[PDB]
């Protein structure tokens, strides 16, 4: 679909994600703070309208480690 | 396999840390300035050719930063 529409592709792999801070970032105050997967994705492509594949969205986990679906909302 | 094709040999033995900072390092402004564990492997060899064995890839250096899957990719 990306090749057919002459756009740019970048896939983010969910499923391995376990906390909120991989979708949003961390505040700049902490050390080793960087934005989440999605601004990295928008940086890799150069445009404002890419296609982005978020595969295995049914494999995100919700437990004591975190809850990334609420940040995905 | 390496001696059959006149390369050299290394072991890089992944899983021992729990971050993605050993593969791609941190900048000179940061306090801990650990360079690339691939790049130090390219230091231990003097050749751009060599075969590189990667021990223990099922357990990886995950779950404190972003997981180093795409780093391996």
């Amino acid at each position: 679909i990306a090749r057919s529409m002459n756009r740019k592709f970048h896939r983010i792999s969910l499923g391995g994600v376990r906390d909120e801070a991989e979708i949003r970032g961390h505040r700049r105050t902490y050390i080793g703070a960087m934005p989440g997967k999605l601004i990295h994705a928008m940086k890799q492509v150069g445009v404002i309208n890419p296609v982005i594949l978020l595969d295995e969205i049914d494999k995100m986990s919700s437990d004591w480690r975190g809850d990334p679906a609420s940040a995905m909302l």
